[PDB]
């Protein structure tokens, strides 16, 4: 429905009320690190052997709690991203994990019709967001924000962009904001069946900020092949000030669109 429209997506109703909704998108890549930060993680007795080369994957799934809350067409929802990188050739520490970002949103959300000059703005959605890494001191960080993410589109083109304000307790990390900046910018290109993708967060003031260029394709229906480059700041929680350039292969369900 609306291909990439999380909020329509959301609205069409599943008969197996166990079939989920993609929020963001979906994958596992095995992936070679410029820089593993082992300062940060010093912490863990495993740190030392920390392996530059890790399994990286995102969840991302999205539940309407309410359709219509707010007219047709609008959802009360919530969302559910996780984020993990994991030392799984690192045998010699039993494989362990370095860091897991779990990030629940609940939003009210609306699938609309705007046009703007060939593009079309097709989700509003308005919510509170929670990033925390389930860590204990020191290697413990957390960030809480208000966010509206604006969804358009033009042919082989989508964009979104994600402005933020920042809410509750930043004490595991109270200058979050100098390396992640107030926004999100996400770019897709469609080249037939092939996705081009760019998502990126950067401080105009303090000059920090991080990006990320994908390409994926068709396996099958279902499974993509998806090649990721992560560089610059903000990865993951545990790396928010650390800069590092990150290449991943690995397989993707859905793609931004
Ligand atoms: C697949 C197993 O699950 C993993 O278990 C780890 C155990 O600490 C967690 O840190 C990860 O977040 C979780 O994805
Ligand atoms: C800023 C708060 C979000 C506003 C979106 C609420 C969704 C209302 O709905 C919108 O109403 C418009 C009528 O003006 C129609 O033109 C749009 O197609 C429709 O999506
Ligand atoms: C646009 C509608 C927003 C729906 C998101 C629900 C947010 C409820 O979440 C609450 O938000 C408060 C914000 O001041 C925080 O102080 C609370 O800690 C948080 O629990
Ligand atoms: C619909 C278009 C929204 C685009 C979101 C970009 C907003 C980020 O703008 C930021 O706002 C901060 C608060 O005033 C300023 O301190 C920063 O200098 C500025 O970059
Ligand atoms: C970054 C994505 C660049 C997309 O660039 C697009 O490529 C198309 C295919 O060559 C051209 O037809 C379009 O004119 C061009 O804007």
């Amino acid at each position: 429905a609306v291909r990439g429209s999380i909020i329509a997506n959301m609205l069409q109703e599943h008969d197996n009320p166990f079939t989920l909704y993609p929020y963001d998108t979906n994958y596992l890549i095995y992936t070679q690190t410029s820089d593993l930060n082992k300062e940060a993680i010093a912490s863990y007795d495993w740190a030392e052997n920390a392996r530059k080369d890790e399994v990286k994957f995102q969840l991302s799934l999205a539940f309407p709690l309410w359709r219509g809350i707010l007219g047709p067409n609008s959802v009360l929802g919530a969302s559910y991203t996780q984020k993990s990188w994991w030392q799984l050739s690192n045998s010699e520490e039993s494989s362990p994990f370095r860091e897991t970002n779990y990030e629940p949103q609940l939003f009210l959300g609306f699938a609309t019709d705007y046009r703007f000059a060939g593009w079309t703005l097709r989700d509003v959605e308005m919510g509170y967001n929670h990033d925390s890494n389930g860590r204990s001191d020191p290697t413990s960080r957390s960030w809480a924000r208000l966010y509206t993410r604006l969804m358009a589109e033009n042919g082989n083109w989508l964009v979104e962009v994600k402005p933020w304000y920042v809410v509750g307790n930043t004490d595991d990390n109270p200058d979050i904001t100098k390396y992640m900046g107030y926004y999100q910018l996400k770019i897709g290109y469609h080249l037939g069946d092939a996705v081009l993708s760019a998502k990126g967060q950067y401080n105009w003031n303090t000059g920090y900020g991080g990006a990320e260029l994908g390409l994926s394709y068709p396996i099958t229906k279902h499974v993509r092949l998806y090649t990721q480059v992560y560089s610059g700041y903000g990865e993951s929680l545990i790396d928010y000030n650390f800069n590092q350039t990150r290449v991943g292969v690995g397989v993707m369900l859905n793609d931004l669109f």
